[PDB]
């Protein structure tokens, strides 16, 4: 039976292709995570159908309600099979859904426009004109609400209560911010999303500083699912024949501009 | 019960403690993974012996006879509960046991003497001048085996039937034959330890290049054994706290000595 794939149009994991209209179905994708979607089903052997996910978030959990959003709550909920995403691996989200081995590394890091006066994040931590925010729901925002560590703990103070909200809805949205800025606004994001910005037109952001932490995005299934073993399986076998090192550079930088 | 953790000795993850002789059980050892089973035994709440495996090998199959050697054989055939030590994930490997997800990142990597001509992979595989090899009865070995990628199954071709041989029983071994070859000996080593012996007195080698591919550590566990859960929710919780990185930094470069 046909497995239902959940993931989140991201530049350059899954993107709307030219003439995205004239085409149906997986078709109308391309990208980093659209070749390794097709992969994988090769290599397990499964027909399989491309979900944007609907309210285009990467999975939390509200407070209140208690209820998962995003391709994560796709998952726990019933809605798809498998995700296939920038989706990092973290403990609250593997006390609910299942990941496969890391496919791919990456840190925290920090986007500036070139010239802004920051090294560091002890360097944001310590000044007050250069506003800083991250994506409102995923592992990033996450990680600094959950830091007991000085410098990140009293980062997330600050943004917690900086007004008006340094929080961001989309990956565009804090990027469009960095550059609109003048420098006044530094976006805290992963390292991947981070380099590949970096390689576009108009060229004039940049990933400064080491990566504030170390991580993995895995392919998520539900809880227990029989597919977690052949897709783990199948991740493993193509880090090793190198399918993973080739893609990045396909996506990432046989396509530079910078 | 007490759980039987197999383990090797390689610095800086196992290694002797000075005064050894004097001192009885554990606190034989010191070093990276040996503080790091103290965590998954506090967080988990068990008592455990580490064991340094018999035949100090990391572990492989015999194509011949099928057996497993190193510490992947005691876990496959019931001498140890646990292996906490620099063990690469693999596909051949989680096909027999299971592993946790990544406590530490690496790639295969090159060390030469200082002043040796070479940069990269590339250049070692287009010349007879230099001789180079890697490790016995580990993931390196078997990824120049496996390898459809062209510079590496050259670089095979020409070691396999090498002579005399180019592999090595120890990391020790290999590092001392580069030390005494005058240059004419480079040694492929996974990246962790070859930045640990760039770090050493008599700071005669090196790192040159970029890593070949890039893979994790984990710890591992006899397939479906009930240990794992635990063991894989404490290494995120211990990556995301932090102390995966203040354990690398203590070992690694607090350590330095060049
Ligand atoms: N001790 C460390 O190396 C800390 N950093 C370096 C890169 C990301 C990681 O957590
Ligand atoms: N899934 C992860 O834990 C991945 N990361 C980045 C390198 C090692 C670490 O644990
Ligand atoms: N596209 C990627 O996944 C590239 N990398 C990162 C580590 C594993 C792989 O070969
Ligand atoms: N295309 C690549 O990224 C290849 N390399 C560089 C780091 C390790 C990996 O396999
Ligand atoms: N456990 C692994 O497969 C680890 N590696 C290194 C970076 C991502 C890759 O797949
Ligand atoms: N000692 C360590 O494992 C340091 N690093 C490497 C990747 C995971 C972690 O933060
Ligand atoms: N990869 C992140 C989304 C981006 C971010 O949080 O910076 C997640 O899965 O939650
Ligand atoms: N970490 C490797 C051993 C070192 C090597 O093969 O270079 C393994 O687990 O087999
Ligand atoms: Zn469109
Ligand atoms: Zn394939
Ligand atoms: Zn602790």
């Amino acid at each position: 039976k046909t497995v239902v794939v959940t993931t989140i149009l991201e530049s350059p994991y899954v993107m709307m292709k030219k003439n995205h209209e004239m085409l149906e179905g997986n078709e109308r994708y391309e990208g980093y995570c659209v070749d390794l979607a097709a992969e994988i089903a090769k290599h397990c052997g499964f027909k399989y159908k491309l979900t944007i996910v609907g309210d285009g978030k990467y999975g939390a959990r509200d407070a209140d309600t208690k209820i998962w959003n995003g391709m994560v709550g796709e998952l726990v909920y019933g809605k798809a099979d498998i995700a296939i995403a920038p989706l990092t691996i973290t403990l609250v989200r593997e006390e609910v859904i299942d990941f496969s081995k890391p496919f791919m590394s990456l840190g925290i890091s920090i986007m500036i426009k070139k010239g802004t006066p920051i090294e560091s994040a002890e360097d944001l931590s310590k000044q007050t004109e250069i506003a800083y925010g991250t994506l409102d729901s995923g592992s990033t925002k996450e990680f600094f609400r959950r830091s007991k560590i000085a410098v990140f703990d009293k980062m997330w103070t600050y943004m917690r209560s900086a007004e008006p909200s340094v929080f961001v809805r989309t990956t565009a949205e804090g990027v469009a911010r960095v550059r609109k800025s003048k420098g006044k606004y530094a976006y805290l994001l992963e390292s991947t999303m981070n380099e590949y910005i970096e390689q576009r037109k108009p060229c004039d952001t940049m990933k400064v500083g080491g990566n504030l932490d170390s991580k993995g995005y895995g392919i998520a299934t539900p809880k227990g699912s029989s597919l977690g073993n052949a897709v783990n399986l199948a991740v493993l076998k193509l880090n090793e024949q190198g399918l993973l090192d080739k893609l990045k550079n396909k996506w990432w930088y046989d396509k530079g501009e910078c």
